[PDB]
DNA sequence: CAGTATCCTCGAGGATACTG
DNA sequence: CAGTATCCTCGAGGATACTG
């Protein structure tokens, strides 16, 4: 696994290691609330990300068994990304963080 | 605000900005589940952290309005750290990450 | 379309000595 | 006790170019 080397003082740090990476929560959000997307579709939904980084974050999310990757032997190539059942289990946490973020922004910019 | 210089694609990225720092979730966990802790008491609870990093994360959490800092004019000095109501509202997310983390920790090592 | 291949920056985090 | 003052490490993320 990715986290075989790491030493944690809490299982929460492990969750953070799965979703903490720079763009991962944005990726997981789009896949969990819009279903399956091909690579170039994710890249258009996330314009500021570079190609090497988008694939890297997707690969780490796949090694963590959070994201499923499906390659089809077609021309032009076709690769689909979607959430695994464990990825789906991460959605309640992501939603909680979305609502907490909205509530936090209210109080700091008034 | 700490976040005046930062740009986000989601409100979840804001929550992550608050709690994602290297030792922050641990510190919030101790404060929310064991109450107030003095500086050296926290340093004892987290033996690996250095004093410079501990004060840094506490200052950021304070500046994010998550942690309260109380200084007493006594000898020896006495500084108490605790959760503000916004910090306490973060605990459900931390507990949800704790439970998700232990379930993940058991599944991948199967 | 959906990837690979190289090289590099920068700032979060750290070791240690000192101190009001 | 609760921190500062110096100097330093290191790797995630990014710039930039190529491709089956
Ligand atoms: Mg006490
Ligand atoms: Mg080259």
């Amino acid at each position: 696994s990715r986290m075989d080397d790491k030493r944690f003082n809490c299982e929460k740090e492990l969750t953070l290691a799965v979703i903490g990476g720079k763009w991962k929560m944005l990726i997981l959000w789009h896949l969990g609330k819009e279903g399956t997307k091909r690579f170039n579709e994710l890249k258009t939904l996330i314009p500021d990300i570079t190609q090497k980084i988008l694939v890297n974050q997707l690969r780490e999310l796949e090694q963590d068994m959070i994201v499923h990757r499906e390659v089809y032997p077609v021309v032009p190539p076709k690769v689909e990304y979607s959430l695994t059942p464990h990825g789906e289990s991460l959605m309640p946490i992501l939603e909680a963080m979305y609502e907490w973020g909205k509530g936090y922004m209210e109080l700091i910019d008034i």
